[PDB]
């Protein structure tokens, strides 16, 4: 059920707190607060 609470995961994200087991993981899921299709206010 869960989505994965097994495995080390050092790249945490510090936007929301998402850890990847892999480093361009967690890069491309901090794309979503870089900027996702504009400025969610709006
Ligand atoms: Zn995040």
């Amino acid at each position: 059920g869960s989505s994965g609470s097994s495995g080390q995961k050092p790249y945490v994200c510090n936007e929301c707190g998402k850890a990847f087991g892999l480093k361009s993981q967690l890069i491309i899921h901090e794309r979503i607060h870089t900027g996702e299709s504009g400025p969610s206010s709006g």
